[PDB]
C-alpha cells in the first residue's frame, strides 16, 4: 500500500505547486493534501513554518542533479562525449542546480532566511556539503575541506546575486559564478554580492 | 622582522578604514601615520582582504580576552556563573560591537570575506571563535554535539551581524532582539 514515509513525500510534493501562491508555508502544505484527497483536519503533520517543505524540495533538487551528473558522466565512460576541464565542469553543475530555483524563485529569498535558522542549519547545511561532494566527485582531480568550502561559497553566493538578477535568462548570475569559479582556480561582481548580502539582510530582518 | 611592521601598518590603517574602506588607501594613510611612504602600502594587496582578515583575527583575540576576563570574575566569586542562552546572548553581542565603528564598511568587508580565495582563512577564523564561546560557555551545558554547537553558532552569529547591517534602531536594540530570538531557537530545538 503506503507507508507513512511515502503520504508524507506525496503530500510535501503537491504542495510544491502551492507555494507559487501560498510561498513556503504550512498553508501550501495545507492545500497540497487537500488537492490530493485529504481533509484540511487530515492536512495537519507538517510545522507552520514550512521548513520541511523547504528541506524538502532542496533534497529533490539534489536528487535530480546526482542523476544529471551521473548520466553526463556515463557519456564519457561511453566515449559518446568529451570530459570537460574542472572549472567548466563546476560552472555547468552550478548554474543546473540553481536553475531548478526559478520556478520558485519569487519566494526562495524568504526559504533562504529559514534555511538560516538554527535549527534547520544543521539540516541545510548537511544538504549543501552532500551537494558540493557530488559536484565535486563528478568533476574529477586544494584538499577536501578547502573544495568544500570553496565551491559552497561559490554556490551561496552566486544564490543570493541570483535573487536580485533581472538581466535576460540571468545573464549577470552566470557571469558573476564565472568570475567566482576562476577566482578558486586562481587563488586570487563584488558589489553585486554586496546587493546580495543586503537582501538577504533585509529578509531576515523580516521575521 | 618584515612580519611586525606589516601588522603595524595593518594596525595602523584601522584608524582611517572609517574614512577610507578597507582599501589601499586606509593601508597607505597607516603607513603615512608612522612616518612611512604611501608607497609601503605596495607592500600589500589592492584587494583590502589583508586589512579585513587583519581585523577579524584582533576581534577574536580580544573577545577570548574578554570571555578569560568574565570566567575569572565566576572563579573570584564576584559573579555568577550564567546560562548558555545568557552567555551566548552576551558573547556574541560582545563580538558584533566591535563593528559598530566600521559599520558603514561592513557589508563590503563581508562580500570580501566570502570570495573563494578568503573563505578558507574567513571560516578558519570563524570556526575558532565559535569553538571558543563554547569553550567558555561550558560544553557542559548542553545535548548538542561538536557539529550541531558548531553550525548553529556560526548561523547565530552571521544572520545577527546580517541583520545589523539594516539596523537603524537605538543602540541596535532590534538586533539583540533577534539574536535572543534565535538563541532561543538553538535552544528549543
Ligand atoms: C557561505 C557558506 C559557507 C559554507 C561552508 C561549508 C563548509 C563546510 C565544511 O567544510 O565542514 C562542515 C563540517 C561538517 O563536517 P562533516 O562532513 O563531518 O559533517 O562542520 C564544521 O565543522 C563547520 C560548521 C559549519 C559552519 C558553517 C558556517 C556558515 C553559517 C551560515 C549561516
Amino acid at each position: 500500500y503506503e507507508s507513512e514515509e511515502q503520504l508524507q513525500h506525496r503530500i510535501l510534493t503537491a504542495a510544491l505547486e502551492f507555494v507559487p501562491a501560498h510561498g513556503w508555508t504550512a498553508e501550501a502544505i495545507a492545500e497540497g493534501a487537500q488537492s490530493l484527497g485529504l481533509s484540511s483536519a487530515a492536512a495537519s503533520m507538517f510545522g507552520k513554518d514550512g521548513s520541511e517543505l523547504i528541506l524538502h524540495f532542496v533534497t529533490q533538487c539534489n536528487t535530480r542533479l546526482t542523476r544529471v551528473l551521473e548520466e553526463e558522466q556515463k557519456l564519457v565512460q561511453l566515449g559518446q562525449a568529451e570530459k570537460r576541464k574542472t572549472d567548466q565542469f563546476l560552472r555547468d553543475a552550478v548554474e543546473t542546480r540553481l536553475r531548478m530555483l526559478i520556478p520558485y524563485i519569487e519566494h526562495w529569498p524568504r526559504a533562504l532566511s529559514i534555511l538560516m535558522l538554527p535549527h534547520n542549519i544543521p539540516s541545510s547545511l548537511s544538504l549543501l556539503t552532500s551537494m558540493v561532494d557530488d559536484m565535486w566527485h563528478y568533476a574529477g582531480d586544494f584538499n577536501w575541506y578547502t573544495r568544500r568550502a570553496m565551491l559552497a561559497a561559490i554556490y551561496n553566493t552566486t544564490e543570493l546575486v541570483m535573487m536580485q538578477d533581472s538581466s535576460p535568462d540571468f545573464e549577470d548570475t552566470w557571469r558573476f559564478l564565472e568570475n567566482r569559479v576562476n577566482d578558486a582556480m586562481n587563488m586570487g561582481t563584488g558589489e553585486a554580492l554586496v546587493q546580495g548580502l543586503m537582501g538577504a539582510a533585509v529578509t531576515l530582518k523580516n521575521l
